[PDB]
This record gives structure tokens, sequence and C-alpha cells, in this order.
């Protein structure tokens, strides 16, 4: 496959129940997973979620990531925490209020000067997918987000593919789908920065992912992993895992 | 008696029921409240929330406040989008990853100066209570924030005395509890700022406020009204606004 590493991903983005939290990190922990694979938990801090996973998560292949990081000061909070990850969910703050190419793009930067790892999301909404622009919208993003990086930012940087009409929705990108974007990824990377690099860069699909569906994702030449938000609050998420083999 | 305009704060982190929050806002817009009272409504631009509550709300006595602000592009995004108004946990981001008490000083000397009125939740500990240090962290918390304040900027500002131990846990301080850090808070503004000042300052009291409390917590000399979380999305909150009374 001379794919690289994979990576899973659980977005636990504004949870509601925190015993059930406490549970599911424990399932992790005692859960074998035999194949090289990046795991990351994104707990808010809103409760004792991110306290709590920093102090009962323990499983090695795990790692934890913050949600959105602003100013070095807030970075440098995180990096003092011990956190060194972190996810940037683009796509949706772009389609929910507007929030600029440029805005993520220097977050990027920002974040990766500060050592960090960074999950970039970036995708299309309803509107521009329906419209067929799929393409240049997912472009422009990429696009602007490689102008802030140079070659050596980008073993610190992780792309999701992430539409924003598939978030909680239901509506799972088909394989050609997801795809067809990675694809569409990785091509502007290579030309940008070369076929090395591109090689290397981890593009995660995310967007109604679950256990039922994510294996055959997976098999897609260009899909390195996923981002998933409710079915990584389930038991599920362990066959979202296994399935990144 | 002469205690300044009471505020009831609606905090509305992370909610998660979309079709629950346009509903609130309508009992809201068509809620009559009988006496002075500023109102404020802090919805997530996660989903819609924000969004739609700047379409929806009509309430005069009510306004909209962000969840936290960084960098001065944040903030003028927030005053170009007509947002004006901002709170700042502090209390819970020093608790779990330690927020440091000059950021949020920064923060609110920032946020004032860029012309919004700021709420700044400020607050101990589980172990700091229990360990008898409520006044000392308290106290030094206001201290922190004070420094980077002209006397003329506190017009801008309120305060939260939000215990983290009483966040979301159904854990309310005690009248008694809440009266002393309030009449703390306002003893240290008087004397590091003036009487005068210090007798215009809201201070509100936050954490498991609900119907059945606030009225008698709202008695108290020194409380000048709540920060509310659960009960806020509940129509429970239209009977904290009228305990202001």
């Amino acid at each position: 496959m001379s794919k690289p590493q994979p990576i899973a991903a659980a977005n636990w983005k504004c949870n509601g129940s925190q015993q059930s939290l406490s549970e599911l990190i424990d399932l992790f922990n005692s859960t074998s997973i035999n194949h090289d694979v990046q795991c990351v938990v994104a707990p808010s801090w809103y409760m004792g979620a991110q306290a709590m996973t920093k102090e009962r998560l323990s499983h090695p292949k795990f790692v934890i990531a913050a949600q959105n990081a602003g100013n070095a000061d807030a970075l440098a909070s995180l990096k003092d925490f011990g956190i060194s990850w972190i996810v940037l969910d683009h796509s949706e703050r772009r389609a929910y209020y507007g929030e600029t190419n440029e805005i993520v793009a220097d977050k990027v930067a920002a974040a990766v000067a500060s050592g960090f790892m960074v999950i970039a999301c970036i995708g299309e909404t309803l509107q521009e997918r329906s419209s067929g622009r799929t393409a240049v919208v997912v472009l422009t993003q990429i696009t602007a987000i490689a102008k802030k990086l140079k070659k050596a930012d980008w073993a610190k940087v992780v792309i999701a593919y992430e539409p924003v009409w598939a978030i909680g929705t239901g509506k799972v990108a088909t394989p050609q789908q997801a795809q067809e974007a990675h694809a569409l990824i990785r091509s502007w990377v290579s030309s940008k920065v070369g076929a090395d690099v591109a090689g290397e860069l981890r593009i995660l699909y995310g967007g109604s992912v679950n256990g039922r569906n994510a294996r055959t994702l997976y098999q897609q030449r260009d899909v390195n992993g996923f981002l998933v938000g409710g079915a990584s609050l389930k038991p599920e998420f362990v066959d979202i895992i296994k399935a990144t083999e």
C-alpha cells in the first residue's frame, strides 16, 4: 500500500455524558490493536473531559488533541499542560460563520511553529457540493494552508477532508467521493511541495464515519484514516480503529 | 438598598439541541419582564447557535454575548458581526488546564479596549474551597484583573463569582457562601479603585443556579444576578430572570 501511518481520531466536541467518557477511555486503555496506527482523542475542556482524559488515558497508541488554538499563549498553555496535537475544524467554522481560509492557514502555521501536530479539517458545504464546486473549494483551502508552510512543516500536518454536509447528518461520503477529494488534495501537495512529502501526508476522511462503513472507505488509495464524531463516543470506535488495518 | 442594574446571563456553551434553542428564544422574545435587568444569551457559534440567535432574538432587554475572545481580529470580527459582550470563563480555564490569572486580565483589558462589555468569571476549585483558600484564590484573581484596568474601564466590566465545584454539579453555593465571596470581591474593588466604582459593579453568582434557588441568592446584599448554564436551556430561565427583581 505504501500508505503512511494511518490515524484514527475521536472528536469529542461538546459531548454531554461524562461518566460515559471515563468508561470509553477504560475500554480504549484495554484495547489491543494489532497494527501501526496513531489514535487521537480530542476532548473539550468543557466539564472535566480533557482533564480526566489526560488523567485516565494510558493506551500507548493514543494521544490527546485539543479543539482549536488561538494566540500563542493558549498554545503555550497547551504545551505546558502536556497536549501537543490540535484539531482545527475549519470546514465547520468556514461553513457556519465564514471563517477565512487565511485564518486557518495562520492557525496551522502557528500551531506547527509551537511544535504541535495539527489536524486541519477542510471541506465543502452541501451547497458547494450540489453546485459541482467541491474541487474548486477544497483546492482553495489546501492552497491557502500550504502558502503558510515550509516543506519541513508538513511532517507536523495532517489533513482531514470533512465535507460539512456529512457531519453528524448520517450522510457519509461514498468511497469514490472521498477518494476523489483526497487524491485532489494530495495532488496539490505533490505539485506544490513534492511527491515525497505528498506521499507521507495523512489525509483522513471525516463525516458520518461508523464501524459499518469505515473499512470500505479505508480501502481507497488516498484515505489514511478517520476523523470520527458520533461513532467515537461508542465502543464502535474500536471497529473504526481496526478498519484502518 | 441601591443595587445597580442586575444581570441574568444564559450560558449556552456546547448545547446539544438546536431546535430546542429556537423555541427558547421564542419564549424569551415574548416574555414580559417588569423590572430593570440586563439579560444576556451566550450561544456558541457551534452549529447555527450564535447565527440563529442573532437572527431570531428580539427582546429589548437581551443582548448576545460570545464565549471567549482571542487576538483583536477575533474581537473586531465580533464587533463587525454585531456582538458587543463577552463571557470569559476563567474560573474553568484555570481549573481544567491552568489558564493564568494574567492571561484573563489581558483578555479583559483587550475586550474592554475594543469596546466590549465583559463578564469575567472567577472562582476557586473544590480543592481550594475545602482547603479554606477561597478568599486568597478569589482575591488573587480579582487583583490580577484590576491591574490591567483603568478606573473608567470598570463601567465595561462585570464579575461573575463562579466556584468550579458548583458548575454543572448540582452543588449550589449557599447564600452565605456567595455573599461572602461577592462582598470580598467588592471590598477589594472598593479599596483599590473606589467605593463609587465598587458600588456600580455587578457581581453575578454562577454555578448550579436554578428557579428554586435563585431568589434567595439574589436577596444577598452583594449579589447582582446570575450566570446560568443548565437552567438557562429551560423555560426555567424566566423564573431566574424574575428572581432578580
